């Protein structure tokens, strides 16, 4: 791999530089290189991995949605071709992330924080695949199964206010609403999650109110 | 070239789609392909070419400035290496643009609008090269010579309110201030340009007040 000759610590350092420079493709490539060193990731390093790929795929998703909307309105080959080009690139990034998860990260992750984090990522990237799929049913099932395993662990091992637990619940509720055609399940999940977190605030000394607000924002739109 | 098999009209269409999707690297590659068909560009097509590359290089410039600022504050090899990586990529894009200008576009451009447009672009991309150069003097001279030839044509052939003329003057004034160490020349140019445009408004039936405002913004900062 192109990063094989660079020290792990140097890859991490350069990922952090790339983050400051808003060079997310570079950031992702540095973090992929780091993963491929074969050592587990720390909490901070997992965050760098996630943010990098979330920004790469986010730009591809936004572009895909622009092109798909133009395509749907049109209904020559150019709009479909270019939509397909963006779609293939998006799929490739999702496949790269899922490959890192499968080959390197999920099987070695024993602590609840890391395991839930990676299983959430797996659900997220299957979700992104599902947004463009038409096939679709198997991808949807793969996202659901990853999210559900993460949920089971998070409920057993993490407090209701843990930010990973909260972000997982937020994303799984969006999966229910937008992907799985299950708005009632989405609403139930978001509401139970929010209420249980409210009741656990008392034990605490920013990430989690942020996410709680996002749950409330979705609930406001959905109800 | 990778676009050699695609119709010219399809490349133009896909550049416009890429613009809507904020996919500027794709937009640039489509417009490079179009240029390499060997036909002159229309006014609209020149704008697509410019916007595409301006956005690509703009992201590289912003990242370079972040990394250079970190490097300067530091004064291991990682910050310099990664700054150099971004710098080389930026230089490559500038070289690509300058190559299109030289090989295809400037020699065939006979009308004042197209000639000034392309010579302005040439000055711009030498300017971007000059921002990272340390060498530097020859690049600065190449930018100056391109801008000056464009200026001579624009003053002879275009009215003072023409947006290309205005944008050229704006950029050449920034070259004087930021690159060439000539703030008095920058101020003189911006002020003469603004005043002469004010006096020609009367002949007119958005692009040019925008640029006039940018001239005034710079003058406010400089004086
Ligand atoms: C190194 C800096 C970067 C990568 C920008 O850090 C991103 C952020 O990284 C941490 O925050 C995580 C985190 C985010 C927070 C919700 C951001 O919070 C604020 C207040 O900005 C959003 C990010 O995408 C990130 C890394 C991702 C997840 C998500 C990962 O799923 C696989 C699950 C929820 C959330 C968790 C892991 C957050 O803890 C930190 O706790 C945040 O800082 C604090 C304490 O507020 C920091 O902004
Ligand atoms: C196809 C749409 C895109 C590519 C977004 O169009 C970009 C823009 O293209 C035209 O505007 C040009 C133009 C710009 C205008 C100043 C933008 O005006 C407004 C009101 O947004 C900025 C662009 O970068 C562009 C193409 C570039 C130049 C610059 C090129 O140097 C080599 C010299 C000055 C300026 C000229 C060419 C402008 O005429 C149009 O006249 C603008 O629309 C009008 C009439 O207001 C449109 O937003
Ligand atoms: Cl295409
Ligand atoms: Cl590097
Ligand atoms: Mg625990
Ligand atoms: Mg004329």
């Amino acid at each position: 791999g192109a990063m094989g000759s660079m020290e792990r610590a140097s890859l991490i350092q350069k990922a952090k530089l790339a983050e400051q420079a808003e060079r997310y493709e570079d950031m992702a490539a540095f973090m992929k290189g780091a993963v491929e060193k074969g050592e587990e990731l720390s909490c901070e390093e997992r965050n760098l991995l996630s943010v990098a790929y979330k920004n790469v795929v986010g730009g591809q998703r936004a572009a895909w949605r622009v092109l798909s909307s133009i395509e749907q309105k049109s209904n020559g080959p150019e709009v479909r071709e270019y939509r397909e080009k963006v779609e293939t690139e998006l799929q490739g990034v999702c496949d790269t992330v899922l490959g890192l998860l499968d080959s390197h990260l999920i099987k070695e992750a024993g602590d609840a924080e890391s395991r839930v984090f990676y299983l959430k990522m797996k659900g997220d990237y299957y979700r992104y695949l599902a947004e463009v799929a038409t096939d679709k049913k198997r991808i949807i099932d793969s996202a659901r199964s990853a999210y559900q395993e993460a949920m089971d662990i998070s409920k057993k091992e993490m407090p209701p206010t843990n930010p990973i637990r909260l972000g997982l619940a937020l994303n799984f509720s969006v999966f229910h609403y937008e992907i799985a055609n299950s708005p009632e399940e989405a609403i139930s999940l978001a509401k139970t999650t929010f209420d249980e977190a409210m009741a656990d605030l008392h034990t605490l000394s920013k990430d989690s109110t942020l996410i709680m607000q996002l749950l409330r924002d979705n609930l406001t739109l959905w109800t």
